[PDB]
């Protein structure tokens, strides 16, 4: 029925727009009209402004998400974003502490809800719009289906609107009104044996355990010999390389130099970026972020370490060679699996590089924006 979503400036289930439509559902919005009062919570609960740069407030967010965030359909896994990753993801340039919103249960003083946004310039079908990118919406498992999520959504919407921002981008594995694109995930096994032991990958009489380990074996030698961790000096070159590349897509972020530095400069166990520098210019880049999952009730293993493909550009190699080196660099860093979405040029490399098609997909959404939907090959942005 989408009783909450149908109240919002988003497309209906049946809405389809021509390619030339590219505009807000509701235009001419005024900051002066925005409600100044916080949305009402049920009795016994209060808004809390989280300070993500405070280790202890950050750890409270970490706990909530560790225990209560997204699980796969089969409840094998729960994502387990680290505390340091949350710091990185939430404190990009011009972030607002007031857009990192908690809800506490008063009697326990415990965080039971969260939602966040950061500001980003988003180009959709050639129009660049100031938007908020929303993530980490989470209600405690003991408090589900009580309509707390719309309260979280309406309150962050209000706080964003106070900044004269009227559009947002967000992604979800669930279907909501109405995706602008949909991309499946694909997985490249690295630690084949672990993936078999936890019930994720499957063997048969043609594919015995030794055969499966050999199938996924990689040569520890880069196609691009000088690929190396990005350093502060590389910022201008990555900004040039990436920013030019992204302009071919129908949906992408428009990064400033400050944004390049924050999003790509490497941080151990969070973000890995490698570059190939020739005569002081950056000609190729690989990047992936770390996102482990908790393995739910497995006797032997508690964590699956996973790298997620981020942005990758090649000018001196084939896209296949570049991604083969991204898998190698992920293996060198102790990742169990390398995950990517069929966005940008990715789908082309998946069969040859031994990726398997996953079980679900990630839907991309705009809030208060009307445009034609598009195939994921035309998506040029990867959210966290
Ligand atoms: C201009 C600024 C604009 C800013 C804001 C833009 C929009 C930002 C939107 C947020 C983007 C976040 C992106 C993001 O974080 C990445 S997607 C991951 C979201 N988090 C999880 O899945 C965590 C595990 N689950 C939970 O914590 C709860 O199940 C949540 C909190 C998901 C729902 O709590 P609950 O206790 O299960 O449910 P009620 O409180 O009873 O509420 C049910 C209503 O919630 C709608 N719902 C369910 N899942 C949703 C989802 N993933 N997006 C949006 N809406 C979602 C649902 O369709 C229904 O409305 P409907 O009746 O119309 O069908
Ligand atoms: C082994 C392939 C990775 C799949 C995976 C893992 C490890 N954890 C998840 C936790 C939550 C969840 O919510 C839908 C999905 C997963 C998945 S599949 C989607 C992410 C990817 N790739
Ligand atoms: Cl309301
Ligand atoms: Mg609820």
């Amino acid at each position: 029925d989408y009783k909450f979503w149908y109240t919002q400036p988003v497309p209906k289930i049946n809405d389809e727009f021509n390619e030339s439509v590219n505009e807000p559902f509701i235009s001419d919005n005024k900051v002066e009209d925005v409600r100044k009062d916080e949305y009402k919570l049920p009795p016994g609960y209060s808004w809390y402004v989280c300070d993500v740069k405070d280790e202890k407030d950050r750890s409270e967010i970490y706990t909530l998400l560790t225990d209560n965030y997204v699980e796969d359909d089969d409840n094998i896994f729960r994502f387990n974003y680290s505390a340091e990753f949350l710091l990185w993801a939430l404190t990009s340039p011009n972030y607002l502490k007031t857009w990192h919103i908690g809800v506490k249960y008063d009697a326990s003083n415990k965080l039971i809800g969260f939602i966040s946004a950061i500001p980003t310039d988003i180009c959709i079908h050639k129009r660049t719009i100031k938007m908020a990118e929303v993530n980490f919406l989470c209600v405690h498992k003991t408090l589900r289906s009580k309509r707390l999520a719309p309260v979280l959504i309406k309150e962050i919407t209000r706080r964003i609107n106070l900044e004269n921002i009227w559009q947002a981008i967000y992604t979800a594995g669930v279907y909501l009104p109405k995706p602008v694109s949909d991309a499946r995930y694909y997985h490249r096994s690295i630690n084949v044996k672990k993936l078999i032991e936890i019930g994720f990958s499957s063997l048969n009489s043609r594919l015995t355990m030794s055969r499966a380990i050999k199938l996924y074996r990689v040569e520890d030698t880069l196609n691009i010999k000088n690929m190396r961790l990005m350093k502060k000096k590389d910022v201008e070159g990555v900004h040039k390389l990436l920013g030019s590349y992204l302009e071919q897509f129908n949906l992408y972020a428009v990064f400033t130099k400050e944004e390049i530095a924050h999003w790509f400069l490497p941080i151990e166990n969070v973000i890995y970026t490698y570059v190939n520098e020739e005569n002081g210019k950056i000609k190729d880049m690989i990047s992936f972020y770390s996102l482990p999952s908790q393995i739910l009730g497995n006797d032997k293993y508690s964590t699956l370490n996973a790298a997620y493909s981020f942005y990758n550009v090649t000018t001196t190699a084939t896209f296949k060679q570049l991604m083969q080196d991204a898998i190698l660099l992920a293996k060198r860093n102790n990742f169990d699996v390398f995950n990517a979405l069929e966005v940008m040029q990715n789908k082309s490399v998946f069969e040859d590089l031994k990726f398997g098609e996953g079980d679900g997909s990630l839907k991309y959404y705009l809030y208060n924006w009307k445009c034609a939907s598009f195939a994921p090959a035309h998506v040029g942005i990867v959210l966290l």
